[PDB]
This record gives C-alpha cells, structure tokens and sequence, in this order.
C-alpha cells in the first residue's frame, strides 16, 4: 500500500495497542482529498463529526497564516486595535511593574490578537484520519494541527514555523522570567492511536537567533514541536526529524494534572534530534519507550544550544534503550534534567560521544520503571543507530 493507507504495524509502539492506529486507510473514494492550500486542507479535515475515514494528501507547500483568499497574514492583520508591542512592554517592564502577572489594558489586547492568529493557524484532526506528504517537499507552514480524536496518522510532512506573533510575558517563570507562546506543529490533546511518522519539525526561517531579548529573555515566538497533554494515550513517533528548535516535546503538560497517572503511553523510536535545546522527550507521569533515537548539538552553539535530552518530570517511567547522544564536553550526568517527583529512569545501551554510559545511575535514579514494553519492532545495536536515523528520518525520505 501506499503512504495513504498504511497502516502502523501491529508491533509498532503504544500506537498498535487494543484497536491499534489504522487512521483512514479503509476510506472510501468520496473520502480522498488532496489538498494544496489552507481552504482545501480545512474543506477535507471538516468539523469533530467528520468521523468516516479519510485520506489527505497534501501536495507542495501549505502555508496557515492567510486568509480566506489565500492572502499572507501577519502581526498588523492579527493585532487588535489596543495592542501595541512598546505599551506592552513599558506596562510589564520588571523595573516599574514588578514580578505581579501582566494585567490590564495591554495584556487583555494582547490575548485578543493571540485569539486572532488561533483562528487561522489551528485546526483539529477528526477521527479516522491519515494525512500523508506527497512527493518529498510536502510542508505545512505556520500550523498547528491539534489531535483530540482517536486513529490518527500524519507521516511524510515538513512542519515548520509554529509561530506566535504575541509572546506573553511570565515574570515568575523562572528567576528571571520567560516569555511564552502557544502553537506546537503538533499538539496531542487526549488523542489515542496516534502514528507521526517520517516527518520533520523546524523553525524554518524564523529561528529564534532571529528574536531579539526584551527584559534580558528571549522573545520566544516557539513553543512544542510534537506535545502531548491531558491524557494523551497510545502513541507511535517514528523516524522523525526534530532540528533547529528549543523546547521540542512535552508529554504531560503538569504536575497537578494526576489523571495522566497510566496514560501518556507514547513510543519514540528512531527520531533524529539536531540542535534542540531541550525536552527531547520531557515526561510526566507516562510510561514512554524511548528507543534508538540520536541526539546531536552543542553546549556551546550560538543558535539552538543543548541542555538536556530527556526531562524526567513528577513520576515519569521513562523506558530507554539504545540512544546514542553526540554533544561535546557533556557529563553522563547532564545528558538528563530531572524535576521535582522524578525518581526512576531505566536506560540500556545508552552512547554518549561513543562511550556506553548509565544515565540514570549518574543520576541517582531507581532504576525500576516497573514496565517493560511489550510492542516494538526490531531493536538496533547503539553503534548502528547514529547512521540509520541520519539516513532515514524525517520528511522526503519515502515520497
Ligand atoms: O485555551 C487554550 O488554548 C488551551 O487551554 C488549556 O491549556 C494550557 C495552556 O493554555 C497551554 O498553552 C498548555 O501549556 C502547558 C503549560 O501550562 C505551560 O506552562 C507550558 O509548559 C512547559 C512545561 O510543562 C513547564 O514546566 C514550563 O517549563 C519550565 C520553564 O518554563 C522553561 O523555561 C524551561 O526552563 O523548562 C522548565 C521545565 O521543563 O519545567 O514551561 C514549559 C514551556 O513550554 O514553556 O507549556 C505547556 C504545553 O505547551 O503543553 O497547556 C495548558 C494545560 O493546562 O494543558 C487547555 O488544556 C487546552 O485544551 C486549550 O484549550
Ligand atoms: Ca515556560
Ligand atoms: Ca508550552
Ligand atoms: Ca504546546
């Protein structure tokens, strides 16, 4: 079968559990669409009730950020009226309004215009859905797809530049605060029986070197590459290429949020990290099978500098085998970051700079995860997995 209807192998991680991830490969010919503009993409996904499986073939280069004629959209066309970047930043300067949560005038505008951009750049994927690339320079640009439904495929696409025109400022987050943004190329939102396959997520043309630092923070107009949240279950993220980005994947979105407890079960294999700064995957609570995946970047880059690779968050079970992680200069201990309730790691097989080494153990960690993973296709040896993720993951690599 072609990439449309593929279907995710019966052994390939969480996404093949119970009813497994078949998305719309058993459409019917009414149901294939292909699509080439932001009017057809959104014509095909239609609305939560467009339950009939489908397939969406996405041909050439889509770009979310326009209008209803197709016209390019941007900061000026999505602003409301009482906006305005300098007032925003003379009102929640630290030095005369202090670390309180921005309130008032210009931050209520500013949350209208977010509103404004939402509108264009995010869209749901309804049930029994498979969207595939065409060719091999398939791209969505400036979207964020949002899965809240079950039995869906994305494979073959080119995600670039989720990008938010109205950062907000946090002065608590963190010591010195942090500005944030909204859109992820991909958010799973209670989505099951997801597969994201051979696909890549960028910055594109906006890396954040090109943001300037207001408050001494960057302006961060990125969030997520590919989140999941609120009990997100039963999920396959496969040869992708995750590159040039900051915060890249964040499985449960908080500490308080107890009924992820027994979800969150996602498989990450042979995906390729290159110059990501950090949460490759970030984790709570969820059982998540990290397997044969190759990081590489610098502690010293200029761009998209690494902190860490894997974030064990409040009673994440992170299951990894066979990672092989380049950066320079890098401790065992540093190639995690481990949060408030995070107490268990297992790692096998783990490389780093080509030296086997026991992250979990450099970590003080248990490490009992109490699972083992059951669906999994064949594991490469560490010293094979740098060669077959460069050679195989992300977008254009099938067609
Ligand atoms: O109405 C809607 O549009 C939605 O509403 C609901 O969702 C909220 C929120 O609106 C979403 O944007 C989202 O956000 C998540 C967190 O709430 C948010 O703070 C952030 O989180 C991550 C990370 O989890 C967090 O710990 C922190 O990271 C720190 C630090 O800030 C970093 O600088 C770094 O040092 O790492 C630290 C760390 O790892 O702990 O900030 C992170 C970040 O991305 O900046 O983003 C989260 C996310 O993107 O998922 O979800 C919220 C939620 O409650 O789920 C509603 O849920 C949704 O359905 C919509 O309707
Ligand atoms: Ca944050
Ligand atoms: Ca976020
Ligand atoms: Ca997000």
């Amino acid at each position: 079968a072609d990439l449309g209807h593929q279907t995710l192998g019966s052994n390939d991680g969480w996404g093949a559990y119970s009813t497994g991830t078949t998305g719309g490969s058993k459409a019917s010919s009414s149901n294939v669409y292909t699509v080439s503009n932001r009017n057809q993409l959104v014509s095909a996904l239609g609305k939560e009730t467009n339950t009939t499986p489908k397939i969406i073939y996405i041909k050439g280069t889509i770009d979310m950020n326009v209008d209803d004629n197709l016209k390019p959209l941007g900061l000026n066309d999505y602003k409301d009226p009482e906006y305005d970047l300098d007032k925003y930043l003379k009102a929640y300067d630290p030095s005369t309004w202090g670390k309180k949560e921005p309130s008032g005038t210009q931050e209520e505008a500013r949350a209208r215009s977010q509103k404004n951009q939402k509108a264009r750049v995010m869209v749901d994927i309804p049930a029994n859905t498979t969207i595939v690339g065409s060719g091999t320079n398939a791209k969505v640009v400036g979207g964020n797809f949002q899965i809240k439904s079950d039995n869906v495929i994305i494979r073959n696409i080119e995600f670039q530049d989720a990008y938010d025109y109205f950062p907000q400022w946090d002065p608590t987050d963190g010591s010195s605060g942090n500005w944030n943004s909204q859109y992820d190329n991909i958010t799973i939102n209670g989505g099951t029986h997801i597969w994201i396959d051979h696909c890549t997520f960028n910055d594109g043309s906006r890396p954040d070197s090109t943001s300037p630092k207001y408050y001494g923070r960057k302006y961060q107009h990125h969030d997520g590459q590919t989140d999941a949240s609120n009990g997100a279950n039963y999920i396959t993220m496969s040869y992708n290429y995750y590159h040039d980005h900051d915060k890249s994947s964040i499985f449960g979105s908080s500490d308080s949020k107890t009924s992820d407890d027994g979800k969150l079960k996602i498989t990450l294999h042979h995906n390729r990290y290159k110059n990501i700064v950090q949460a490759a995957p970030r984790v709570r609570f969820g059982q998540v099978h990290v397997y044969n995946n190759y990081y590489e970047g610098s502690t010293s880059s200029s761009s998209y500098p690494f902190s860490y690779a894997w974030g064990i968050g409040k009673s994440s079970k992170i299951y990894a085998q066979n990672n092989v992680i380049d950066v320079p200069g890098l401790s065992a201990a540093k190639t995690i970051s481990v949060f408030s309730g995070g107490t268990a790691l297992y790692d096998s097989g783990t490389l780093l700079n080509g030296t086997q080494i026991n992250a979990s153990a450099a970590n003080g960690l248990s490490s009992s995860v109490g699972w083992t993973p059951s669906l999994h296709g064949s594991i490469d040896a560490s010293a094979n997995v740098k060669s077959n993720v460069i050679n195989q993951a992300g977008a254009g690599k099938l067609n």
